[PDB]
């Protein structure tokens, strides 16, 4: 998701 992508 939108600033959170743990993978980049």
């Amino acid at each position: 998701y939108i600033q959170n992508c743990p993978l980049g």
